[PDB]
């Protein structure tokens, strides 16, 4: 009954909570044994991340999320990764539990300014009972649409196995051994302009009062740049 951090690397993930005043718990407390409502270990081991429509949001997000965001210097969030390089985070998971939108997210790549300030995704791994999409945001202004990357046929239960890679400005998106591309320094070179970091989690894609909750689990997760 150990709790996720003593089962995972969290050394380099901070965690992001939907309570009404969306609480961070650091690495370290992660490592320590942080528990909740949000984020436990259930009985299969797995990594447990819980959240209500009703939870509360960050503030340039209409959506709650209990969810691990990337953390290369745990005590700096500040620090992020570039286009340069690779970089790749591995998984492997399920969705139980689905809001009423039957939406959620479950793992991303975000953008950031070189000071921090919020810029936009450009990986979202969106889970729907029968799909997983991943899509990959066309321009670094936010603005423009999304390349989605449709993965049929994965169901509310079943094991997914994930992997979300940057080399050198071009994003490989893989789900179960079947991967796609999209260069999005070649869509924008202002991609080259933001810096970037992982997050996985629970995303829940309904903020409706009576739109419920998601669960979703994580079995592996891990995180390399080289
Ligand atoms: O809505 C947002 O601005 C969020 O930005 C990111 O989280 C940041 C936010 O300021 C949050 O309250 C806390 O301070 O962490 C910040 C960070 O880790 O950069 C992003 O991860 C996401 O929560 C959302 O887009
Ligand atoms: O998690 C995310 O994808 C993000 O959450 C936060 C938002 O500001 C936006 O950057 C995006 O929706």
């Amino acid at each position: 009954a150990a709790a996720p951090g003593k089962n995972f690397d969290l050394s380099h993930w901070k965690l992001q909570l939907p309570d009404a005043n969306t609480t961070e718990i650091s690495s370290a407390n992660l490592g320590l044994g942080y528990t909740s409502q949000y984020f436990y270990t259930d009985t299969d081991g797995a990594m447990t991340f819980w959240a209500p429509t009703t939870g509360g949001t960050t503030a340039n997000s209409s959506y709650p999320r209990s969810e691990l965001r990337e953390m290369l210097d745990p005590s700096n969030s500040k620090v992020n990764w570039g286009w340069q390089g690779t970089h790749t985070m591995k998984l492997s998971g399920k969705t139980v539990q689905l809001p009423s939108s039957g939406k959620i997210i479950v793992a991303q790549i975000h953008g950031i300014m070189d000071d921090g300030t919020n810029a936009p995704p450009l990986v979202k791994a969106v889970f729907q009972d029968g799909q997983l999409d991943m899509q990959v945001k066309q321009n670094s202004d936010g603005t423009g649409s999304d390349v989605h990357n449709y993965f049929t046929g994965i169901k509310l239960g079943d094991l997914y196995n994930m992997e979300i890679r940057v080399t050198d400005g071009v994003a490989y998106v893989t789900m179960n051994g079947d991967t796609r591309s999209v260069d999005f320094v070649g869509k924008d070179a202002g991609w080259k302009n933001l810096k970037y970091y992982f997050k996985a989690g629970n995303f829940v894609q309904d903020n409706t009062s009576t739109g419920g909750s998601a669960i979703a689990k994580l079995y592996s997760l891990s995180v390399s740049h080289s």
